[PDB]
């Protein structure tokens, strides 16, 4: 009866290869985090990772009038040493979840550390009940 906040992180291209890094998908929406799995980097890493919130009917409707965006982070990692360096990030509306025809689209990494690459993550977002 309660909803879900659906994104989907399929694969990203225009990516340097780092063969001792992988690459992680955090993504904070109203305050909680959500990540996926570390996925190697390659040039065109494969997150195909579904991560959902779990809102209110009337929460929604409250996040939808003020604007609130879903933040995803992109880390490269080091599988070594554990440490994450921020690589980008990518801004997602909740207005574009509630399309009624869902089609994924290419989003640029803004503020990119791979200032010669033009890296890009194919994402949908969409609601689901239950």
């Amino acid at each position: 009866d309660q909803l879900l906040i659906v994104v989907s992180i399929l694969e990203g291209r225009h990516f340097p290869k780092r063969p001792k890094h992988m690459l992680v998908v955090e993504a904070k929406f109203d305050g909680e985090q959500l990540a996926t799995d570390p996925v190697d980097h390659t040039d065109q890493p494969e997150f195909a990772t579904e991560l959902a919130w779990e809102i209110d009917r009337k929460a929604l409707h409250q996040h939808r009038l003020q604007r609130t965006p879903i933040k995803l982070q992109c880390f490269a990692l080091d599988p070594v040493t554990s440490a994450k360096e921020t690589i980008g990030y990518i801004v997602l509306d909740l207005r574009t979840a509630q399309e009624t025809k869902q089609a994924p689209k290419w989003y640029q990494l803004l503020s990119n550390k791979y200032t010669k690459f033009k890296s890009e993550i194919q994402i949908s977002i969409a609601l689901e009940t239950d």
